[PDB]
């Protein structure tokens, strides 16, 4: 899997509160969280079905 599905997902600064998934390395699965609207880093997925994808094999 891509090294950057194991960073802790990223809020950032701006003030939506919109789910997003990104892949928990410890938990073996894509999680929920909520990412503010700008300045997304990679472990950061619109479609749970692309953050599994990408980071869970």
């Amino acid at each position: 899997r891509p090294d950057f599905c194991l960073e802790p997902p990223y809020t950032g600064p701006c003030k939506a509160r919109i789910i997003r998934y990104f892949y928990n390395a410890k938990a073996g699965l894509c999680q929920t969280f909520v990412y503010g609207g700008c300045r997304a880093k990679r472990n950061n997925f619109k479609s749970a079905e692309d953050c599994m994808r990408t980071c869970g094999g």
